[PDB]
């Protein structure tokens, strides 16, 4: 709010609108690459560029609400940010699985998790001034329940890849083949 002026404009809401626009663009552009498992050089470059743009927008929102400023907290709460974040969850849940299947997309998958981490730190800074019955908490549980399937999928992803650090190097896999650098026949891997 540009106090003192007469036609104040909401830069925060405008940023939210641009984030929603780029989220819809990301959803369309990813979902276009459905069924086809080849990601060409253009499909990497034009895609990582939008990933970077979305990451920068998320960082801008994070700096908007980083201080415990209730005005911007409530402005973000009463906006279309929830649609953008549920769309981002929907794209993340499918793209992690799609990218983990094949190589030559490790950098793209890393950038996607980078955007996911920036998104989640924004969504967590959303709650740094939380109250036991705050409205932001209700809005966030509403977005979680309306996108339960995608967040369930990402939680399963994280749990599967977190149950791996201890499953291997704790009991038997560390001494299966104590030769040197990692060598496995991929059959003993499966049976282990």
């Amino acid at each position: 709010t540009q106090t003192g002026n007469n036609t104040t404009v909401n830069i925060i809401i405008s940023t939210v609108d641009y984030l929603l626009r780029v989220q819809e663009s990301i959803s369309d552009f990813y979902w276009y690459y459905s069924g086809k498992d080849i990601i060409d050089e253009q499909g990497q470059r034009n895609f990582s560029k939008a990933i970077q743009v979305a990451k920068q927008v998320f960082n801008t929102l994070t700096e908007y609400i980083q201080g415990p400023c209730t005005g911007n907290q409530q402005s973000l709460a009463h906006s279309r940010l929830w649609d953008a974040v549920v769309g981002f969850l929907h794209v993340f849940a499918h793209m992690q699985m799609k990218l983990s299947q094949d190589s030559s997309q490790i950098e793209l998958l890393k950038e996607l998790m980078d955007l996911q981490k920036d998104m989640v730190v924004m969504l967590l800074s959303m709650l740094e001034g939380n109250v036991v019955n705050g409205t932001i908490g209700k809005q966030m549980v509403d977005m979680l329940v309306e996108s339960s399937n995608n967040v369930e999928m990402i939680l399963k992803f994280f749990d599967m890849f977190l149950k791996l650090k201890d499953l291997t190097s704790s009991d038997t896999f560390k001494e299966y083949d104590p030769d040197g650098k990692g060598v496995i026949s991929k059959r003993d891997f499966h049976k282990a």
